[PDB]
């Protein structure tokens, strides 16, 4: 394996992999982190490009994925993409895709143009429909997964699988010194525990003779680094290796 290894370089001819999302004043990260790296996936393998619903994925699984806006669980996603599939759908307002997310993006510990974000935020009603004018049916726009899987923790081979079949989900336990992340590779310090935290891994390197993962939040792009924030690699910090998952997509 290289030392270092950025999926958004390694995949090109998939813009998802660059992109980073805005959960908004909703605790849905279990669903953002794996519909975004569902979307990575299905374009990796399948050389089709689709913004996978953080909508469809946040208001429908159910009890199978947790607690919707109150948190829930990663591999349950992933399961419910392989059961049930996944319809289309891009950012607020972005009219892209059977179901776009509705929940308005928002300021993630930071000062911006955008509303500050609030904790209090309901799960949408899960709705099997998609917005006026775009086609095809919400059935028919279904994307669904082959296989539903869950990494050990073990930094060979979780890096083994990104290198091979593309960005992972994975969670670690926020303290607060982590809301005010910049740049350089995050190590806790200080803070009150927040909870747990889902993400998507997309990579790996060495920064200062310090290994890190390289990880997307879904706090939009004015927090961390341009969205993104590095994190330490290698002693299960935070447990940042202790809870990865994956699939790979039908054919
Ligand atoms: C994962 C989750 O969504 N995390 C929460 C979060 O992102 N909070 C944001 C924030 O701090 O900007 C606010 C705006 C929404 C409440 C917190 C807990 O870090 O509870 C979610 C989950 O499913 O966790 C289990 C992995």
């Amino acid at each position: 394996l290289p030392e270092s290894f950025d999926a958004r370089e390694q995949w090109p001819n998939c813009p998802t992999i660059k992109e980073i999302r805005d959960q908004g004043s909703c605790g849905s990260c279990w669903a953002f982190g794996a519909v975004e790296a569902i979307s990575d996936r299905i374009c990796i393998h399948s050389n089709v490009n689709v913004e996978v619903s953080a909508e469809d994925m946040l208001t429908c699984c159910g009890g199978e994925c947790g607690d919707g806006c109150n948190g829930g669980f990663p591999s349950g996603a992933w399961n419910f993409w392989t059961k049930k599939g996944l319809v289309s759908g891009g950012l607020y307002n972005s009219h892209v895709g059977c179901r776009p997310y509705s929940i308005p993006p928002c300021e993630h510990h930071v000062n911006g143009s955008r509303p500050p974000c609030t904790g209090e935020g309901d799960t949408p009603k899960c709705s099997k429909t998609c917005e006026p004018g775009y086609s095809p049916s919400y059935k028919e726009d279904k994307h669904f997964g082959c296989s539903s899987y869950s990494v050990a923790n073990n930094e060979k081979e979780i890096m083994a699988e990104i290198y091979k079949n593309g960005p992972v989900e994975g969670a670690f336990s926020v303290y607060s010194d982590f809301l005010l992340y910049k740049s350089g590779v995050y190590q806790h310090v200080s803070g009150e525990i927040m909870g747990g935290h889902a993400i998507r891994i997309l990579g790996w390197g060495v920064e200062n003779g310090t290994p890190y993962w390289l990880v997307g939040n879904s706090w939009n792009t004015d927090w961390g680094d341009n969205g993104f924030f590095k994190i330490l690699r290698g002693q299960d910090h935070c447990g940042i290796e202790s809870e990865i998952v994956a699939g790979m997509p039908c054919t």
